[PDB]
This record gives C-alpha cells, sequence and structure tokens, in this order.
C-alpha cells in the first residue's frame, strides 16, 4: 500500500538522522572505549554482572537493518553503554570517568536530536 510506504520513507529518514546523532555520540569517546562488545574471553564474569550488554558496533548493526523505530528506542541503547559501564567499573578508573564524560557531552546531542525528531516528525 502506498500508506506502507510512507510509513517505510519515515523509518528510513529517522535512520539516517540517527547515524548522524550515532557518529556525533561516538566522537564524544575518543578513546573508543564503548566501540566495539565487552570481550567474554577477557572477562568472562561480565554476564554474570551486567545482563544486557551494549556497545557502540552493536547500536549500528541494529541501526542499519533499521531497527530503531523512535529516538527512544536509540536512547535506551546509548544509556546501557553508559550505565553497564559505571556498574561494572569503580569511580577511580579511566573506564567509568569515560562514561561519565561520554553522557555528559552525549547529552548536548540529544536534546537536539529530541528536537528535531518531533520538529520533522
Amino acid at each position: 500500500s502506498m500508506e506502507q510506504v510512507a510509513m517505510e520513507l519515515r523509518l528510513t529518514e529517522l535512520t539516517r538522522l540517527l547515524r548522524s546523532v550515532l557518529d556525533q555520540l561516538q566522537d564524544k569517546d575518543p578513546a573508543r572505549i564503548f566501540a566495539q562488545p565487552v570481550s567474554l574471553k577477557e572477562v568472562p564474569d561480565y554476564l554474570d554482572h551486567i545482563k544486557h550488554p551494549m556497545d557502540f558496533a552493536t547500536m549500528r548493526k541494529r541501526l542499519e537493518a533499521q531497527g530503531y523505530k523512535n529516538l527512544h528506542e536509540f536512547e535506551e541503547d546509548f544509556d546501557l553503554i553508559i550505565d553497564n559501564c559505571m556498574k561494572y567499573n569503580a569511580r577511580d578508573t579511566v573506564f567509568y570517568r569515560a562514561a561519565v564524560r561520554l553522557r555528559d557531552q552525549g547529552g548536548v546531542v540529544l536534546r537536539q536530536a529530541r528536537r528535531e525528531v518531533d520538529s520533522i516528525g
């Protein structure tokens, strides 16, 4: 139907905007601490601690399959990256501190993304 095509076009345009948001958030992680999944070979207990692991590569795979239907879903995955790290790692660590800085800098980006999503529809 044409209505289905129009819905598909809207999902495609959201995907474009989320790809630009993702790029901008990932630039706030210049150490690449959050680029890839925590390796269970290197951290064999991880899934005892963290029940829903997340990282920027995993988000990019979901995005490219148009698997984010709205900005809330995207933000949920970004918050998992941060919140997982801040639980597993202590305050005194470069990992925790990178997560704080990514959260603080990412908030700015997400605040304007929300306005664009609402504005454009």
